[PDB]
């Protein structure tokens, strides 16, 4: 009767609240994927930055070795 | 002569400074690897946390569907 009417809209009111929360976690589940692919790019960028500074220093020792070799050849 | 003595210790003083900086970048290059493997674990942990909350909600809808089905069977 009228008791089953209220026992239907309430039984769906909880479902509608779970379906909404179930969907937000799904959206946050792809949001942490985007935030993780971002840090993978920042990591790969910061790595290449340091990897070329060591190449920018490997050539400074060579330049100093050529300055030393150019003098010892006299 | 004495000019080449100072032109030797100075030529090595710059090298010793580059070799020190070249090594720090190498140590920081593995430090960003450890800091990146850490966030990969935090990401994989936070993912599994959300992935089971949606399984903790998928069973709440089933429990409510069984409560609804148990009444309609009367």
């Amino acid at each position: 009767s009228e008791l089953q009417r209220k026992e239907e809209e309430m039984r769906q009111m909880f479902v509608n609240k779970v379906k909404e929360t179930e969907l937000e976690l799904k959206e946050k589940e792809r949001e942490l994927h985007e935030k993780f692919e971002h840090l993978k790019r920042v990591h790969q960028e910061e790595k290449r930055k340091v990897e070329e500074k060591r190449r920018e220093l490997e050539e400074e020792t060579n330049a100093f070795n050529r300055r030393k070799a150019a003098v010892e050849a006299l």
